[PDB]
């Protein structure tokens, strides 16, 4: 009885915490003819210091999430939202729009504290009903986000300005709703770590999900970061209602959320060749990618949205088999901790190769060739894991 109105208010601030109507639309708003912002500095100045400010922002957000109570990180990733939409609404150069990249860096770092929350705070009895409803809820809220925001101008016809203010309104309900939650009654944070790590390490399909999970994460997070600039670079708007780029997002979205069902479905009967089939899904990526650099006309961006949902959706379709490889070793106590160690080496490696390729003071390739040494990178990572199947298989063979 009681439970319910608990259990409904969760997957509810979930929800409504997810709807932004204008992330989506970030990147056409800053080059849009209300700011004086040319490609160069959006891809060179701006898109790096987001970058830079996660690695920089990452461990003390995690550190700090479990010595305050999980609340007050929920709190602070709400009003720090706040504090990116303001920026960008009153961004008036280079460097503030550097400072609304850092705090948007803050935001990211603390996304998935939610999780933790939700798996502290439900009690143990019933907590595989109550997260399965949770995830749904998010996922859901995320959908609709991208279908609000870009249904109200496609249709509607309203002005970039204007979408900013009504996702501005909808961010301060989204903090004033996040200030009544319980806070977790308890969770405060040693050889056991040791001697667990130690074991976990021998096991090899551990290492091989592990290795992929640094580099193509990086490599994917990479893409998706600059393929916004990329489309505004494949064609200037004519008129504000003709660009698609929300319809784009939630066309991932549902992609990449009915392939991660299908994964599920076959986690454990594929599991006898891993190699294989990473090397074949980034053979796929890297195609994807090379056909993204090399689409040039105005008249196929159509087509290059379809390339970039297919790509989105191809890297979801493997991230449930990765995290459910690396879970089974050992129990949720030490899985949080592998999991953050992993993200920060998938972050250092994304942090070393931007500096290099994106940020001036080193190459600062604009974005077309910049996509075209992604789609070598990820052609080269194709290649790796195709040796190693063909070692795998010669072992296999005699």
């Amino acid at each position: 009885r009681s439970w319910r109105h608990l259990v409904c208010y969760l997957c509810f601030y979930g929800f409504m915490a997810q709807i932004r109507p204008g992330e989506s639309f970030i990147t056409p708003y800053l080059l849009g003819p209300d700011k004086n912002f040319t490609r160069e500095q959006v891809t060179n100045e701006i898109t790096p210091v987001l970058s830079y400010s996660y690695l920089a922002v990452l461990v003390p957000v995690f550190l700090l999430t479990d010595y305050l109570r999980y609340t007050p990180v929920l709190l602070l990733q709400g009003l720090s939202f706040v504090s990116v939409w303001l920026l960008l609404l009153l961004g008036h150069s280079v460097a503030h729009m550097q400072l609304m990249e850092l705090f948007y860096s803050v935001t990211m770092a603390a996304r998935i504290a939610y999780s933790s929350y939700i798996f502290s705070l439900v009690r143990p009895a019933r907590y595989q009903r109550v997260a399965g409803y949770s995830r749904a809820a998010v996922l859901l809220g995320v959908f609709t986000s991208s279908v609000l925001g870009q249904l109200l101008v496609t249709v509607g016809r309203v002005s970039f300005s204007t979408l900013n203010y009504i996702s501005l309104a909808f961010l301060t309900f989204s903090v004033v709703l996040a200030l009544f939650l319980k806070r977790p009654k308890r969770s405060l944070f040693l050889a056991r770590m040791l001697r667990e790590l130690g074991d976990s390490l021998r096991r090899p399909q551990l290492r091989l999900w592990s290795l992929w999970w640094v580099f193509n994460s990086a490599g994917y997070y990479l893409v998706v970061y600059y393929v916004h600039i990329l489309w505004n670079e494949v064609d200037p708007t004519t008129n504000s209602a003709r660009v698609y780029n929300g319809a784009a997002d939630a066309a991932s979205t549902l992609l990449g959320a009915i392939t991660s069902f299908a994964a599920g479905f076959v986690k454990i009967r594929w599991a006898r060749w891993s190699k294989l089939l990473i090397a074949g899904v980034t053979a796929t990526q890297a195609g994807l990618v090379f056909l993204l650099a090399h689409t040039r006309h105005p008249s196929s961006i159509w087509l290059c949205y379809a390339a970039f949902v297919l790509f989105r959706g191809s890297y979801q379709f493997l991230v449930p088999i990765a995290t459910f490889q690396i879970a089974s070793s050992l129990s949720k106590e030490l899985c949080a901790l592998v999991f953050g160690v992993n993200t920060f080496f998938a972050t250092i490696v994304k942090t070393i190769i931007t500096f290099i390729v994106s940020d001036v003071r080193g190459l600062g390739l604009p974005v077309r060739k910049q996509f075209q040494l992604y789609s070598v990178y990820f052609l080269i990572l194709s290649i790796i894991y195709f040796l190693g199947a063909m070692l795998d298989g010669l072992r296999h063979c005699q």
